[PDB]
C-alpha cells in the first residue's frame, strides 16, 4: 500500500456547507476514500472552509486532480496533494549531452508542459548539466518531486521545485 501521505488531498476554497458525506460523496466519482473530513470549528463546528480527502491509491489521487476543475456543492475548490505551490521545476545531472526532446518526451507525462529551459554557461554557451521546467499546472511538480527517482537520458537526475 502507498504511504497514505501519498494519498490525500487537500481540498481548500470549500462551500461552508459542504460536510463530510458531500464532499465524499463528490470525490468518491474518482476512487475509494478511506477517509474523507470536512475542517470544522471545534465550537461553533463551522466549517473552516477545507478539508482532506484519502484515496485507497495514488492513481486514485491522480484520477482526481485530473477531474479538476472540482466543482463541490456549488463552488471550485481547490485539491492539492499533501506536503512532503509552484509549476517549475529545476532539474540537475543532465550533464551536456540532455536535449531538450529528452526532457519533454519525459516530463510531459507529468503534465502540460510550457518553458523547458536548458541551462548554458554565459560565457561559452556549453551546457551546464541543468534545466528548468515549467509546466501549467501545479499538480505535474508535485507528482514529479515526490518521486525518489528521476531517469532522462539515462542520467539520475536531481529535481526540485523551483521558485
Amino acid at each position: 500500500k502507498e504511504p497514505e501521505q501519498l494519498r490525500k488531498l487537500f481540498i481548500g476554497g470549500l462551500s461552508f456547507e459542504t460536510t463530510d458525506e458531500s464532499l465524499r460523496s463528490h470525490f468518491e466519482q474518482w476512487g475509494t476514500l478511506t477517509d474523507c473530513v470536512v475542517m470544522r470549528d471545534p465550537n461553533t463546528k463551522r466549517s473552516r472552509g477545507f478539508g482532506f480527502v484519502t484515496y485507497a491509491t495514488v492513481e486514485e489521487v491522480d484520477a482526481a486532480m485530473n477531474a479538476r476543475p472540482h466543482k463541490v456543492d456549488g463552488r471550485v475548490v481547490e485539491p492539492k496533494r499533501a506536503v512532503s505551490t509552484v509549476k517549475k521545476i529545476f532539474v540537475g545531472g543532465i550533464k551536456e549531452d540532455t536535449e531538450e526532446h529528452h526532457l519533454r518526451d519525459y516530463f510531459e507525462q507529468y503534465g502540460k508542459i510550457e518553458v523547458i529551459e536548458i541551462m548554458t554557461d554565459r560565457g561559452s554557451g556549453k551546457k551546464r548539466g541543468f534545466a528548468f521546467v515549467t509546466f501549467d499546472d501545479h499538480d505535474s511538480v508535485d507528482k514529479i518531486v515526490i518521486q525518489k527517482y528521476h531517469t532522462v537520458n539515462g542520467h539520475n537526475c536531481e529535481v526540485r521545485k523551483a521558485l
